[PDB]
């Protein structure tokens, strides 16, 4: 099993993607043993993102590392065709697409058209993200098996039996996980890992997890599960997106700039009660030698 | 009480703004009672469409009408704003702005900048387009409240309550329902009308129900209330979206031509299937004299 | 349109009917103008009340009048099947029973031969409680239509579109609403009236909504309405099936004892908060001559 | 980790409890290898049942074992604590309780004191039982932390991270799945076993998927959990609780007899073609000799 990180876009303070942050975040991400990364998914807002801004990116990401999925989603096909297509001249693991959000009652029928359509003119293998709340509509084992052309699946889901059905009806299928929450039990369950938003600010904390659960030392897998539980769990206070960015400068000394309004930077006053309330998690962790600090 | 419609965009064959089809649906739909026209809003694919998309649209339906409401509302905040700020040569009625959208575990602190953000620097009235389903978030009457600028509020819920309590919490705000099949209850019980996305195509339908129950005949406005339910339900066997535009072609009998792929035209067989589930209702209204054979 | 009372079980400090201070209640409500009582519902604790307290609640009732529904709805078919039979000697209005409840996933084939095989037994006509929330599943307007043998349905449920889809298919179906808070819509759009457990405690401020909007004056109907959406509001604060009785005690004289627990009574100082927000409101019902005092 | 059966209640024709069948099942089960006996949960029709029929439920089980967990709950109170209290005669494991079911709208303040009043009377350790889709309401990890007197909770719930959240807030407290499809994943990641309806039928396999994983043979555990989760859903397909009746005549060669009426026995055409869903999956099990023909 691995950890993929869905990796943050850094915005300066006038509103463009910071390449240069964006790389050194990367480099440090691979060097503390992430295995791969999602470029443009929910964590690095690729909803607010243009066409173009997308495919920047992937560029930026591209000058440090092969070890991408590239998530072209989005509601106009034609664009996200383009950048399928596009993507022929990296050497990379594959594409990735959400369900189209926003639209409910949309047909199954329309949901496999849109995603047979992005397989029949990817030039990598195709991943699929399935996140019900965020898109409104679940693209399930079976669906997903309807379609028959996804090499992988991220589900962001709390049921894991939701999770487990792609391998059950998908055997040959990758089957990743959303949940920072899951770490432990994914790698214990015989599924193939996380895209775990946490990774990008306590990788080490991830890969950890991972390995102790990957060493059947479950019950200390766990006890680190439930430390990093409590520091998502702090991150939602102010809202996860936003808190990610304060929370990477934290734990991992560079500064990745700012989000993109509607998904405001937090003020001084709730990046200091932020950090109050992971202050203690981080001693522990020091003390548990996972970090240099 | 008025009738508002979200008018549908209409895309050439090569994914673009037919402007001169969209100039003649609105000149229809103002020929025969349509109070307002609702731009960029869900059945015209707003979240679709870019700032610059959206701003072609107010200017073709603005050499027609100035009856406008203006929806610019999206994902970059910036660009919003660039789009209430540009409205200001334009005599309109309003900007309204969903909630932003896929991002769950977003805080009601931040909902609320975005809008008061959008007041601050709109130059005509603001009107709130509360979709709950669609965006995943609730802006309820208190929330409106708390933000305290809008002029009016589109409630596209199933829970006329929850609409009722808008005009309770806010006595002064226009309140009007998302819903067709609301349009005799909305007109009978003191609320403000329907943004009613089945007046695209059946506009005389819409305000001869309207018309009724305001002159108190309960019976014969729920009477034609049921059968545009009946044409409704018809729209969304297919999904509502695409169907719009095969519903319009068939009852006003000019050819709106192509929805946004992912949302995906019908097909000759399924133009044909949902033709016979409303053909039967076409009739009725012809032989009410409601339409014209 | 009508008001009928889903009346409030009252017990004694030792856990059984209060069979004396119901007939007062009764009595009561129906001089202030409550067109039919509704026994053994949500309001009365039907669910938590044994076959044979169920047909107690009915005799008593029935020695202050005819008006009755007698809901016999329960986990043991046989047992309501009994209590089915058991009404012939009673001249009342009708039986209902909402659907069987806590358990998920019954076949809607299931569900219709549980009310089919009322019917095929029922001296009286049958009316379906539908309350989605409280029994984990929805016999819509099409599955009463399958079921074919209701004369009236109580429709528990925010979504007025649900319930007046129940008119739109069923044309001959009396039509009821369980919301306190549509009172006033419901008169107005021309359904059949509320089954309303707040005019357990305000019997006059229901009564005259009701009237108000079947004079057209809608302005006044909403204004009381929102009072008396106010208080079902505070009686939500600490539990409206207990609040309930604290509430009648307060705004009609007589006391009705306790609930059965798991339905707690309040606390003298619970009791008191409660007061405390609607005394304000009770001025403004006697300084508008709906309430004695 | 163990495998907890929520035992199976068979009814007589004339819907009576057949203690001799159901003492048959009890002495199967145990011989089987299931570690202990849930009586009176949702697969044994608690809810359906009435406090002496929880209690004869009780007496026959206790004269084949002790290891039996006592399900006590209901909507009134003062039965629930009569059950509990007898229950002091008895040699057993504990007794449990769902949440009252039915009523929403119930302060956390009732719920707490609900259950608090079950372990003031209680002999025994007090289970908590948790099905939130079957009784409305959900009592999460924090707030039987705030309780405080649960040895055990059974968590019915499709989202395991919830479920792990029992263990990380209450470290001492037995936490149970109620999945049959989590088997292989509750023993893999830490937690204490799955109460598990599909052991009424297919015991042997359900022992056999944790026996797996607790040797680390994820892999095997997971195949044999797959096809587990095939009978599940097969028995799903015409509603679990009558199904479950069927499986076990099928897989077992014993009789149990009747659901209670509104659940109901299949017909002999649902018989057939549950079983053509299932036999090729009970071909396999003989194969991989978990099984005999
Ligand atoms: O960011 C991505 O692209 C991926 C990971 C998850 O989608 C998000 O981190 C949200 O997941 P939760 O909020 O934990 O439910
Ligand atoms: O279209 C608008 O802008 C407005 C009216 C409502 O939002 C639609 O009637 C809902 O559209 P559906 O998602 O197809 O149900
Ligand atoms: O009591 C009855 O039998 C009837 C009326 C309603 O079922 C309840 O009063 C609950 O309705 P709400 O809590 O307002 O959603
Ligand atoms: O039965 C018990 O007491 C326990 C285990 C779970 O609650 C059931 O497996 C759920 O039963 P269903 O409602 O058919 O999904």
């Amino acid at each position: 099993p691995e950890i993929i990180t869905p990796i943050i876009t850094p915005f300066t303070k006038d509103n463009r993607i910071d390449k240069e942050k964006l790389k050194i975040h990367a480099e440090n991400l691979i060097r503390k043993g992430i295995d791969k990364l999602f470029v443009n998914g929910t964590t690095g807002l690729g909803p607010s993102l243009s066409p173009e801004e997308k495919l920047e990116n992937l560029k930026a990401v591209y000058d440090v590392t092969n070890k991408i999925i590239f998530q072209v989603g989005g509601l106009n096909l034609d664009d996200a065709i383009r950048l399928a297509k596009l993507s022929k001249d990296f050497d990379i693991v594959g594409i990735a697409s959400y369900a189209p959000y926003y639209y409910p009652r949309m047909s199954e029928k329309h949901l496999v058209k849109y995603f047979k359509t992005l397989c029949e003119v990817s030039p990598h293998p195709v991943y699929l993200y399935n996140y019900p709340t965020a898109t409104g509509k679940d693209i399930d084992a079976k669906v997903a098996k309807e379609i028959g052309c996804f090499t992988g699946v991220k589900d962001t889901i709390e049921n894991i039996i939701h999770t487990l059905d792609y391998k059950r009806l998908n055997p040959n299928m990758l089957v990743y996980s959303g949940s920072d929450m899951l770490i432990a039990t994914v790698a214990s369950t015989g599924l193939d890992g996380n895209v775990a938003a946490g990774s990008n600010y306590l990788p080490e904390v991830t890969v950890t997890i991972k390995k102790l659960a990957m060493e059947r030392k479950i019950d200390e897998a766990l006890k680190l599960q439930f430390l990093h539980d409590e520091v998502i769990e702090a991150s939602r206070i102010f809202g996860s997106l936003s808190s990610n960015y304060v929370l990477t400068k934290y734990f991992q000394g560079y500064d990745l700039g700012y989000p993109r309004p509607p998904i405001f930077p937090l003020d001084d006053e709730e990046e200091r009660q932020l950090i109050k309330k992971v202050e203690g998690i981080r001693a522990k962790l020091v003390e548990l030698k996972i970090l240099k600090e």
